[PDB]
């Protein structure tokens, strides 16, 4: 139908702190959930079937990404590190030292060659899977690195920071093409490219979110309603079937978004903290959704529409 009606399948109990990130294998097969309690865990992503539990961090882990073939995990810990998961044996491949200071947010290229980084140290890194080097280390921000991900074709990486400012960074010289916001305030808490590439969604900590067209450098849309002035909350295009914006908030609501007509189209009930990370399975019609430390639980949604 033209609206979606998720509702709960499944809760899904185990992290013993806040989760910080729950993302789905590209494969659509699993869920992977992070937490301030060092772990990662691995859950069916159709029945939320607990399968198993990554450990080697030595702190809280920010965000953990997928490899495009489904078979790799990458963690950002408060350690300083990242590690490099297979995530068949549970085993850390590699692990990338460089930052300075927490590493809040990662993710694999389309071709899973390269992991960049964002820190605390206001630093975004280039890594090598292969080899686990640094292949180059970016001055792009003076606060806290938010969120960083690659375009559709790898060629871009965008990033945000509590500086206030969205950069788009030429991925093989390290170099700034753009600065798409350039505001002293408020931070920017997180941004992402469209499936596309062409958009960049961007969120603020005053209750904003916008999609922002790349090229021409200006605001098509602005998604409001939740609650946003603390935490870096995810957001996500659902594409499987109406085409969403879907945001946590800290009223504790999952927020869907007709994406062109900016309404509110559904408010998801049922954490009992901030929900700071929601994701879209990649072929179904389901949200998974994870709360701060009074909860500390995933929920599984599912949508006929
Ligand atoms: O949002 C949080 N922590 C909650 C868990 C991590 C959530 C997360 N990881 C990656 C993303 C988006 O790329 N979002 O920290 C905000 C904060 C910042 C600076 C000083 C105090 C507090």
């Amino acid at each position: 139908g033209s609206k979606p009606n998720y509702a709960l399948k499944f809760t899904l109990a185990g992290h013993t702190k806040a989760v910080s990130s729950v993302k789905f294998s590209p494969n659509g097969e699993w869920l992977a959930s992070s937490s301030a309690d060092k772990l990662i865990k691995i859950w069916g992503a159709y029945d939320g079937k607990f399968e198993k539990t990554i450990s080697g961090h030595k702190l809280g882990i920010s965000d953990v990404a997928w490899s495009s073939d489904s078979n790799l995990l990458v963690s950002a810990s408060d350690d300083k590190t990242l590690k490099i998961w297979d995530v068949s044996s549970g085993k850390c491949l590699k692990t990338l030292k460089g930052h300075s200071n927490y590493v809040f947010c990662c993710n694999f290229n389309p071709q899973s060659n390269l992991i960049v980084s964002g820190s605390f140290d206001e630093s975004v890194r280039i890594w090598d899977v292969k080899t686990g080097k640094c292949l180059k280390t970016l001055p792009a921000h003076s606060d806290p690195v938010s969120a960083v991900h690659f375009n559709r074709d790898g060629s871009l990486i965008v990033s945000s920071s509590y500086d206030g400012l969205c950069r788009i960074w030429d991925t093989a010289s390290g170099q700034c093409l753009k600065t798409l916001i350039d505001d002293d305030n408020p931070p920017v808490s997180f941004v992402k490219f469209s499936p596309n590439g062409k958009y960049i969604l961007a969120a603020t900590l005053d209750n904003t979110l916008k999609l922002w067209d790349y090229s021409k450098g200006k605001c098509l849309k602005t998604y409001t309603g939740h609650k946003n002035e603390k935490y870096c909350i995810f957001a996500n295009f659902s594409v499987t079937g109406g085409k969403w914006i879907v945001s946590g908030s800290e009223d504790n609501l999952v927020y869907i978004w007709n994406l062109q007509t900016k309404e509110i189209v559904q408010k998801l009930q049922g954490h009992t903290d901030v929900v700071i990370s929601t994701a879209c399975h990649p072929t179904e019609n389901i949200i998974a959704s994870a709360a701060l430390e009074n909860d500390k639980t995933i929920k599984l949604w599912k949508s006929d529409c």
